[PDB]
């Protein structure tokens, strides 16, 4: 709860975004903030995608424990992700929709990552 | 073998590429290019991260073979990776550097995976 600024943040500054969220390795979500704005593109196909890649998201999201992991990606053809780890417990998760800003996307998850670890 | 001209293209198309190989899931690398040329940077600490994500490479490379993931990235602070599927038992990987371009990595791999995949 104390995260739900700095998910906001993220979404906010990221061209694309559909969600950003806190995950358990126990595969329970913590906290999201999700896009409500109206995009400029129909995102249900992405919602979709993503809905399906959350099982994979959570297994890849295991190599973030290892020391040298810092950043993981589980992309589909309409949505990409990029994951960081927050604690032992935990990991960030910023999907995009494949059109957004990938770039963008890794660098605000990057600055981010500091401030969801500094709320535990 | 026949793969290898293709690996030798993503390498030479992409900066900061360290590596472009072909792996099995059953964690045996069935063929390589790597970076022969003297990069404008010392690539021994990311040739030592790289070798520290094999393992976590094989593990996340696995979520391809779910119909929804197309592209999985396993990333460290000195070393970016890419990889797609080729077939059921083999998959793809691109290692860069982490200043190299990561956007042409995904664009050329995209690019090139359906011509390993034809090599089959
Ligand atoms: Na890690
Ligand atoms: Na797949």
């Amino acid at each position: 709860m104390s995260f739900r600024t700095h998910l906001e943040s993220v979404v906010n500054q990221v061209e694309g975004a559909l969600a950003c969220s806190v995950m358990g390795f126990d595969g329970i979500s913590v906290d999201t903030f999700q896009k409500d704005e109206s995009a400029e593109l129909d995102l249900n196909g992405a919602w979709v995608e993503y809905a399906n890649l959350l099982t994979q998201l959570r297994n890849a999201a295991e190599t973030l424990k290892t020391g040298t992991v810092s950043e993981v990606s589980v992309n589909s053809e309409k949505v990409l992700t990029v994951m960081r780890l927050v604690s032992p417990d935990y990991f960030l998760v910023l999907a995009l929709h494949a059109d957004g800003n990938f770039g963008k996307g890794r660098y605000v998850l990057r600055v981010t990552a500091p401030k969801v670890r500094a709320e535990l």
